[PDB]
């Protein structure tokens, strides 16, 4: 079997991408943020604290004839940005673009942090990292992909994120019309539960390629590209007026600048991120200081190939016995 669903940026900056997901019987459609950086499928629900819901679509397990309370199960998760959520668990039928998983753990939120309440467009998250990161206690639960894997035509999912445009999440098949050239596959370490891999280096604009190993995660749930301070300083040194600002919390640059591209290595292959992808607009409404899409990973403790990098490529998350990542230009 296969699945195919369109993913759409939540706003004009591509801060995040939402993908419609059907939960329960009759179907309840919620727009979830597909996140390869986490492994919990959680949703705003009829159990979420009323003052913490502001425009989100909720899942009401009492209206689903297939919903079952997963007795005694709770979940609690904290994300890299400081956001968090927690609640109880139901099992229910969940489908993504035609692909159905019966008995999928649907973590119903009882509490959500302010960042989630403020994002009226995001009804929850659908984790796609390894199930080892799943927070359901006392019985750890599998991701949607892990549960669908055996039934898929090929044990893969692909991320084809658009730049200020819709894109596609495919499950179980590789669309050979969605990319140019060939897909370059690279090794993955699952030791930290992420799609963790090693980039072979970088270039800034038309500069010479620097061969250097950059360990990092392919994370659809992270907006920006977080790389080592050396790499990020080399990039921003090419933009007149660019600087790191502690008051803003990162590199900012004059909104009047035309940014250089950023190339990242995938084995002997190169993925070019166009300069316009690196512009995250004014730091505040009406400001002439723009926020950079390439930031330092120094405070995080891991490099993150977020949406800025992933949207420049057709990306294969190969969940075979030996998992790999494939990258192709598009
Ligand atoms: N990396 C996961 C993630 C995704 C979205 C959000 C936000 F911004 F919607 F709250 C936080 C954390």
């Amino acid at each position: 079997s296969t699945g195919s669903a369109t993913t759409t940026p939540i706003d004009s900056l591509d801060d995040a991408y939402i993908t419609p997901v059907q939960i329960g019987t009759p179907a309840q459609t919620l727009n979830l943020d597909f996140d390869t950086g986490s492994s919990d499928l959680w949703v705003f629900s009829s159990e979420t604290t009323a003052s913490e819901v502001d425009g989100q679509t909720i899942y009401t397990p009492s209206k689903s004839t297939t919903a079952k309370l997963l007795s005694g199960a709770t979940w609690s998760i904290s994300y890299g940005d400081g956001s968090s959520s927690s609640g109880d668990v139901y099992t229910d039928t969940v489908s993504v673009g035609g692909l159905t998983v019966t008995g999928q753990a649907v973590e119903s939120a009882k509490k959500v942090s302010s960042s989630f309440t403020e994002d009226s467009t995001i009804d929850g998250l659908l984790g796609l990292a390894f199930s080892t990161l799943n927070t359901v206690s006392p019985t750890q639960q599998k991701t949607f992909f892990d549960n669908a894997k055996a039934s898929l035509d090929s044990p893969v999912f692909t991320a084809d994120l658009g730049y200020h445009a819709p894109g596609t999440y495919n499950f179980g098949f590789i669309d050979t019309t969605a990319y140019t050239g060939s897909i370059t596959y690279t090794a993955v370490s699952t030791k930290q539960g992420f799609w963790e891999w090693t980039s072979t280096g970088y270039a800034v604009g038309s500069g010479t390629f620097k061969s250097t190993s950059i360990d990092g995660i392919a994370d659809t749930g992270t907006t920006l590209l977080y790389l080592p301070a050396t790499v990020v300083s080399a990039y921003w040194a090419q933009v007149s007026g660019a600087k790191s600002s502690s008051s803003v919390g990162g590199y900012v640059f004059p909104c009047s600048a035309t940014l250089p591209s950023f190339t990242f290595g995938v084995g002997s292959a190169r993925i070019v991120i166009p300069g316009d992808y690196i512009d995250f607009g004014p730091i505040s409404t009406g400001s002439s200081s723009c926020f950079g899409g390439i930031q330092s990973s120094a405070g995080i403790g891991i490099n993150i190939f977020g949406d800025v990098a992933l949207k420049a490529a057709f990306v294969v998350f190969n969940g075979a016995t030996t998992p790999t990542l494939g990258f192709a230009s598009k």
